[PDB]
């Protein structure tokens, strides 16, 4: 059974994948924070820009089985149109994400990326791994094909990060008060240790979902 | 001997490797536009966002050689880094852009990215092919790993250039009077055929070289 927040087609805004067409589904629950704006100021993970609490959005809901949620995500695909790809996210999409429905959405001819903030073990069947490591979390997954650190976070070790083993590594400003200086901060620290690149959140700029 | 406007160093703002680390190299001259105001109109390509006449740029002038000008485009990348890679654009970089330059700059430890119109054959041994076909231009690269097309263009077929051979299909919106009308046309087009994704110009968002 999953516990879904919503589920909507959009193009994918962060990361590596910036600006492809994606079915989003995204997870009710995340295990860094409760979701309750009482409950952030002590949480390990501070810094959330996104709603993840209960099955009230669009297309949410409790899907009773894989099938059941691969036929949504499915009907948001445009007709006739391959090159189908979904973006598992939350919330953490790793307390809910299990091999049964990476294959029912591999059967159904999806790619399938995650977002995950890697204090979990994630499953390698899965085709895109993005890992956001969180400063004052555990990092578990340390493989995958992009790592894509918010920054800046108190306590943080970035330059340690560009060790692991990942395609490529991201440095992404941390939005709220302080987004265009903390823009600033990104786009020096590509140019200092070319070795990252930045990825803007896209979709706030365009105003897309 | 080559004829470079500019030469600096930022993220790439599009295609891709949009937030990546990169020298720009900015030949001068194109051969679908003079470059000149008067002559936009009746031009090719008439919807030019760059300027590319003259030697006159920050880094720019006539190089003596290939070695001249790797040692400019070198010594911009910060010291002790590696990742070096230069995006050779213009103005068309095909007018000029010659074996000896592009052996000269990988023996330097450069990747090479082209940023060009496609009515000009390619090196081969270039390291990532943008190509940008103008609708009223040959296109006579037809391979390459990014295929990046401004819309809307008039006489364009858009669809089509999906039967190319390029790892990547891309739009990118027009920036002039439209940019936003033509931003919401280039989501809708990829959101309704997957194949392609969107090209965001990001540097104009970031406000960067
Ligand atoms: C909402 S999280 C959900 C996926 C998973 N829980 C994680 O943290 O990776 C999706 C992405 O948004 C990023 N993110 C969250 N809050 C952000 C903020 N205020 N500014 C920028 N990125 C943020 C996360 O780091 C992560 O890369
Ligand atoms: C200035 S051109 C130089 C390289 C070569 N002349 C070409 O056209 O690809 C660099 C890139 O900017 C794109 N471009 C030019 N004018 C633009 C505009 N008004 N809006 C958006 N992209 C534009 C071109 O299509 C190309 O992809
Ligand atoms: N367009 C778009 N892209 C996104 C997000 C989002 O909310 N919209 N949210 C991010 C996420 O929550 O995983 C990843 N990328
Ligand atoms: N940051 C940044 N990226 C660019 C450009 C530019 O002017 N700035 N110009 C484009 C070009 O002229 O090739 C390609 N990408
Ligand atoms: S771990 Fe991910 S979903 Fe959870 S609170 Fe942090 S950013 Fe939000
Ligand atoms: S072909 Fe490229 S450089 Fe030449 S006018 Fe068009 S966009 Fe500008
Ligand atoms: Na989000
Ligand atoms: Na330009
Ligand atoms: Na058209």
């Amino acid at each position: 059974t999953y516990a879904v927040k919503e589920i909507f087609y959009t193009l994918q805004g962060e990361g590596a994948n910036a600006g492809r067409p994606a079915v989003f589904c995204r997870f009710a629950g995340c295990n860094l924070w409760s979701g309750r704006e009482e409950d952030r100021a002590q949480a390990v993970c501070r810094f959330c820009d996104t709603d993840f609490v209960g099955t009230d959005g669009e297309n949410g809901g409790k899907f009773k089985d894989a099938d059941a949620l691969v036929a949504t995500i499915a009907g948001l695909w445009p007709a006739g149109e391959a090159h189908r790809f979904v973006v598992c996210t939350g919330g953490e999409p790793m307390l809910q994400l299990d091999q049964p429905l990476v294959d029912a959405l591999h059967a159904a001819g999806f790619g399938i990326a995650i977002e995950t903030n890697g204090s979990l073990p994630v499953l390698e069947s899965i085709d895109w791994i993005c890992v956001s490591p969180k400063a004052d979390a555990p990092l578990v997954v340390t493989k995958g094909n992009e790592l894509k650190v918010v920054i800046p976070q108190d306590n943080q070790r970035l330059a340690d990060y560009a060790k692991l083993d990942f395609e490529y590594f991201l440095v992404q400003p941390m939005d709220g008060p302080s987004r265009d200086l903390n823009t600033k901060l990104a786009i020096d620290w590509c140019k200092r240790h070319p070795q990252w690149r930045l990825s803007m959140q896209t979709h706030k700029y365009l105003n897309i979902p």
